[PDB]
């Protein structure tokens, strides 16, 4: 097993559907959380598009970094956007990205469709590397 981490700079958007994503995708050879810079609510129109692929978000709840610990988690998603990074351990994992995304919080259903497919598209290379 690998541990997937998935840090946004409010988690309630970019991180959400990805570990709902994730978790559909993997649970049972990753094991998945998010969190962020900073934690705000999940965001509602994230459940809608979750539920276009046939999953769900309403059901998990945002988290920020600061209840974890880089150490438990093999490979760090930063979804921060414009290049910002984490100065702690996070970035010092196995394996480390910043998926630049549209932040869906407060977007058109556009924004968040692209966005929603770009971060499971990108959920399924970063397995394709750990499987």
């Amino acid at each position: 097993m690998k541990k997937v981490m998935f840090v946004c700079k409010r988690n309630s958007c970019r991180s959400q559907m990805a570990e709902g994503f994730a978790k559909t995708l993997g649970a049972g050879k990753i094991a998945v959380t998010s969190c962020g810079l900073e934690s705000s609510r999940v965001h509602p129109t994230a459940i809608a598009m979750m539920e276009e692929v046939g999953i769900d978000i309403s059901g998990q709840t945002s988290d920020p970094i600061e209840n974890f610990n880089a150490d438990d988690y093999d490979v760090v998603i930063s979804l921060c956007g414009c290049g910002v990074n984490l100065p702690p351990e996070w970035v010092t994992q196995e394996i480390f990205e910043d998926w630049q995304l549209e932040d869906p919080d407060g977007q058109s259903l556009e924004v968040f469709r692209t966005v929603r497919g770009q971060v499971k598209e990108r959920v399924e290379n970063l397995i394709a590397k750990i499987s």
